[PDB]
């Protein structure tokens, strides 16, 4: 009437506690003992989990118990080139166009966001890999205060907001952005969950938060820059470096090329000079962009177009003539005094200079007589070639119904997106937002291989010395004498797997359960178990007649798993073993 508190694994020598089996009660004394906990009873091993426990007392007086045995496996990704850890930065477009309503409720932001979450999970299925996330639009959505410039101007470039929803003075906006970024590379399980909680699932509505709606354009350059900065300062050559970029549009903002109006050469020469600093002459160094300022003061574009404007006059919507702003009567006096160029109640509207074709002379406003930057793709591609291509990062780009709106042709747009990927084949434009994840997964598969932890594995379960395996007829082992089921709802029926999603036997296809009458050993053969694939074996046992009183007997001899019985026959994991006794 005394109990052993615990026993010992034969593969690692570490202890496992033995609890009491409740249903085995003979008034305040216990007849059987289970290992680990009184619940699921799992033992974690490098290939997954395994348990072996009495789940049922069949007949207490006669010592008849029901053993349950379970095996659950794992998956990882190992990187094809030389088990090298990855450092991965996801770039996610969260522009207004990504709103779930848009493109006939195509659910861009939701679907993209979920693709990213899935990819982040797969990536981090390898404890070693690291992830970081940058969500962007007019700026990086990282939970800090940001400013953007908006509006139009009169003929002397005095700025006004011409929208009837805003005061005319509202020509910059300032807001705290949503925190949709995680800007340190991390592999910490908790930090990764935080990172996942920051992946946007929606974008702004024009009549939702109208302020943040002003920050919903596409500044692809700032994002690319941020991915580069994270890798450059946080990664190493120890690690392989990947960038996945999910986007729904061509850039509509960009950093300016730092043309210099005060030196005496053609802007085309200044340009050729920027390029000549680079081995391949394909790009412009960071030092030659205007970066060191506040975005609203220095950037080009405001979300309006991929194009910068030759004609500085705002045209009428679907028309040719110059748009004009009817001044409200109660504001005529004030705008006049302020200095606006008012022509009999109306202000004629020009694009603000940040949207003009450039360079142009700061004094005379005259456009360059030579080189002209006419799009936001050009400078973005130049920055990319100049500062990112060199580093050799693998760069995949999944576009979502990219077509060039606003201001690019579909062809112009495909070229741009190719130009900001590692190879031409590293950009794919999907026509349907359910393919977003397939596409991200193809590319990732390029770099990694999925490996299930249990490949042709074997369980060996010999009965303990005082134990009788129960046979329904006392003589022959039959398929009626054990039950094997998989957590995908498949089962061995008469030694043939049936069930699971494809009516093919699932998880249990070609698995077999065999028995050796002599050694009294039950075996599971041919297990192939990935992540969250689990198999459960139940059978019946009886304690043999020749037993010694109040002495706990083991239910099995050494019970083991061989996770890969071909790939590493020597890898052998122990199962915990219950114990029983009677008088
Ligand atoms: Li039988
Ligand atoms: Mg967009």
């Amino acid at each position: 009437a005394q109990y052993p508190k615990s026993a010992i694994y034969e593969d690692t020598k570490e202890n496992y506690p033995l609890v009491n089996v409740e249903g085995s009660k003979v008034g305040e004394q216990y007849k059987a003992l289970n290992p680990i906990n009184g619940k699921d009873g799992r033992r974690e091993i490098a290939e997954g989990w395994l348990s072996k426990k009495i789940t049922g007392v069949n007949d207490l007086d006669k010592n008849k118990y029901k053993i349950e045995l379970t095996v659950e496996g794992k998956t990882t990704v190992e990187t094809k080139e030389l088990n090298q850890p990855l450092d991965v930065v996801v770039l996610l477009d969260n522009s207004n166009s990504m709103n779930n309503e848009r493109a006939n409720n195509s659910q861009r932001a939701l679907k993209a966001g979920e693709a990213v979450e899935k990819l982040i999970d797969k990536i981090t299925s390898n404890k070693d890999n690291r992830v970081a996330l940058v969500t962007y639009a007019s700026t990086i959505f990282d939970g800090t205060e940001a400013t953007v410039s908006k509006g139009v101007a009169d003929q002397n470039g005095k700025a006004l907001n011409d929208s009837v929803s805003w005061d005319y003075h509202k020509t910059t906006f300032t807001a705290t952005t949503h925190n949709y970024s995680y800007l340190n590379l991390t592999n910490d399980a908790n930090e990764v969950n935080i990172l996942k909680s920051r992946i946007p699932k929606e974008a702004e509505h024009i009549n939702g938060d109208r302020t943040l709606y002003q920050f919903g354009a596409t500044f692809t350059q700032k994002a690319l820059m941020k991915a580069n900065e994270i890798l450059e300062t946080q990664s190493s050559n120890a690690r392989k470096k990947l960038i996945f970029h999910v986007t729904d549009g061509v850039p509509t903002m960009s950093y300016a090329i730092n043309f210099n109006p005060y030196i005496s050469t053609s802007y085309q020469n200044q340009f050729n000079s920027f390029l000549n600093k680079i081995p391949d002459r394909s790009g412009i160094l960071q030092e030659d962009f205007i970066i060191n300022g506040d975005d609203y003061q220095i950037v080009k574009g405001d979300g309006e177009s991929f194009k910068l404007f030759s004609d500085r006059k705002v045209p009428v919507t679907g028309g040719t003539t110059q748009a004009a702003y009817r001044v409200p009567q109660n504001q005529l006096s004030v705008m006049s005094n302020e200095g606006y160029a008012i022509n009999s109640g109306y202000i004629y509207l020009y694009w603000r200079d940040y949207n003009w074709v450039y360079p142009f002379d700061p004094k005379t406003k005259k456009v360059s007589a030579t080189k002209q930057i006419k799009t936001h793709g050009e400078p973005t591609t130049l920055y990319f070639n100049g500062n990112i291509r060199p580093k050799g990062y693998d760069i995949f780009t999944v576009g979502i119904g990219v077509n060039g709106d606003p201001g690019a042709t579909p062809l112009e747009a495909e070229k741009f997106m190719q130009s900001i990927s590692s190879k031409t084949e590293n950009y794919t434009n999907v026509d349907d937002t359910n393919k977003i994840y397939d596409e991200l997964n193809k590319y990732f598969k390029t770099i990694v291989e999925e490996k299930h932890s249990i490949v042709d594995g074997n369980v060996t379960d010999p009965m303990g010395e005082m134990i009788e395996f129960q046979l329904k007829n006392g003589q022959s082992f039959t398929h009626d004498d054990y039950v094997l089921v998989g957590n995908d709802g498949s089962q061995l029926k008469n030694g043939v797997a049936l069930g699971g999603p494809n009516s093919d036997g699932g998880i249990l296809k070609d698995v077999t359960v065999t028995y050796d009458k002599t050694s009294q050993t039950i075996k599971i053969n041919h297990l192939n178990l990935g992540s969250g694939q689990k198999v459960v074996l139940t059978y019946d046992v009886r304690l043999k007649d020749n037993y010694i009183s109040n002495k706990f007997y083991n239910t099995n001899n050494r019970t083991t798993l061989s996770p890969k019985s071909e790939k590493e026959p020597n890898t052998i994991r122990d199962f915990p073993i219950p114990k029983i006794r009677d008088v």
